[PDB]
């Protein structure tokens, strides 16, 4: 039993809700919140911009030190950093950005990072400003993630469309 509330159950391990991931994180304080990161950890917009703003830029400060030491992530890769005031940890995961010409097959590799954590709050990788089809993102998620994932879907029309089209 966990403290996630109001989610629709899609499969044995995948749950979904229309929610602002920032407000969800602030309520639940999950062990892991997933960020829709880029390889440079520059949290300018989308989910990443929102989560960073909610940390008063502390996420960006920590991220800049991470990059200075380790260099950029790989597309499809991840790193674990602090969750600041939002969660215990933040798993920064880089899904392919279609608006950069990045390979969509890497989306499965991106979701594989979730399997290293028993429970996560997360957005749909590569959706929104990353330019991929959110219906496809949800499908790859369901077919790749085996741990317990609670998906927060921002757009209402996106959420109802995601539920009504789910196979
Ligand atoms: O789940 C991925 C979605 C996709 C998105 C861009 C395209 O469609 C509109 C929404 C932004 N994402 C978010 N999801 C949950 N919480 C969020 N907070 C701020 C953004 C955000």
């Amino acid at each position: 039993v966990n403290s996630f509330s109001g989610y629709l159950k899609l499969t044995d391990n995948v749950y979904i809700k229309n929610a602002d991931i920032v407000e969800e994180a602030k309520k639940v304080k999950p062990t892991v919140v997933v960020n829709a990161a880029n390889v440079y950890l520059k949290h300018g917009g989308g989910v990443a911009g929102a989560l960073n703003k909610a940390t008063n830029n502390a996420m960006q400060v920590e991220s800049d030190d991470y990059i200075a030491t380790n260099g950029p992530l790989k597309v499809g890769g991840s790193c674990v950093l602090s969750g600041h005031n939002l969660a215990k940890h933040c798993l920064h995961v880089v899904g392919p950005n279609v608006n950069k010409g990045e390979d969509i097959q890497l989306l499965k590799s991106a979701y594989e990072n979730f399997n290293q954590h028993e429970v996560l709050l997360a957005p749909l990788l590569s959706a929104g400003i990353f330019g991929a089809d959110p219906i496809h993102s949800l499908r790859v998620c369901v077919d790749t993630v085996r741990t317990n994932v609670y998906l927060a879907v921002f757009d209402k029309n996106l959420y109802d469309k995601l539920v009504s089209s789910f196979l």
